[PDB]
């Protein structure tokens, strides 16, 4: 019995705690193989779009918007879209969905409440979402208004969004970062 | 290393054995929850469809097609869609995908799996994918070119095929099979 202001006013958790459907969860722990697909995945986005200032992508950053507070593994955001402060750095506070949300699975996270998530983002202005799962070695590709799509052979290369098309990486190369 | 004609030439196992992708994964084990599930939708659905010839509800059925050999927790066909033999009696081999499959969660169960068995389903002429989590009292609703859609909410109705559109299951009454 909470709301969304109400859970905005709350301290921060660790993991993290997400207000899903007037519902606190806390985030999985940390985990190995998670934190190895997760922290190269967020280098490998940002070496192709933050250098010409395209977009930027961010660890553990909260989004609320559409009544819900959430942490994505791994948020994307185009640069007229990050908010700023009057000073020109970025705000503390972001009240918008991504442009791109990335998910890693891990073995205490719940796959519906991410598929949800993901599907809320799609809902609010997301261009895509990823839903990575290193035990099947597979990506699932959200889009607005489009049937979930699977990626899983070693050389396929996995979608990104036009704004990061540079980004080419195979299914082999994603999940070698478990080596 | 098989092929789909080498596999179906194998014995069945207890739990079945699916062929997908080139790869032999045997389902999960019965759990009373699931059972519970199961058991009282093929019910509810053929007290729908069955009585005017409509369609056919069936049980743990072997659907093979496109490649793939796979068994739906509940596979359902319409009427003129049954393979029949020449007596007019219901044929022993399905080598089409069903019209509406419905799997259902259970502990050891790859959601993975189930994601990529429905959008195979729907990828052969399948109208509407079920996945039910009875863990969270969510069904994930997916349709050909139509992007995943979450059912929670306990007075709503769970979408149908238009062919069962008499059928008006609510959240609230398809988890009540649990208690
Ligand atoms: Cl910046
Ligand atoms: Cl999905």
């Amino acid at each position: 019995p909470i709301t969304l202001d109400e859970f905005l006013k709350l301290p921060e958790t660790e993991p993290a705690s997400e207000y899903i459907e007037g519902k606190i969860i806390q985030k999985p722990m940390p985990q190995g193989k998670h934190s190895a697909i997760q922290s190269e995945c967020v280098s490998v986005i940002n070496s192709v779009v933050k250098p010409q200032r395209i977009a930027r992508a961010f660890l553990e950053l909260r989004c609320t918007f559409g009544d819900h507070s959430t942490v994505p593994d791994i948020s994307v955001f185009i640069w007229s879209r990050i908010p700023r402060e009057e000073n020109g750095e970025i705000a503390n506070i972001f009240l918008i969905a991504p442009d791109w949300t990335i998910e890693i699975l891990s073995p205490d996270q719940s796959q519906t409440k991410v598929t949800k998530n993901i599907l809320h983002c799609l809902k609010h202005g997301t261009q895509m979402g990823w839903l990575i799962d290193p035990d099947e070695q597979t990506v699932f590709v959200y889009r607005p208004q489009q049937e979930t799509e699977v990626f899983d052979e070693p050389d396929a290369l996995v979608p990104v969004p036009s704004f990061a098309s540079e980004l080419h990486l195979s299914i082999k190369d994603l999940f070698s970062w478990l080596l």
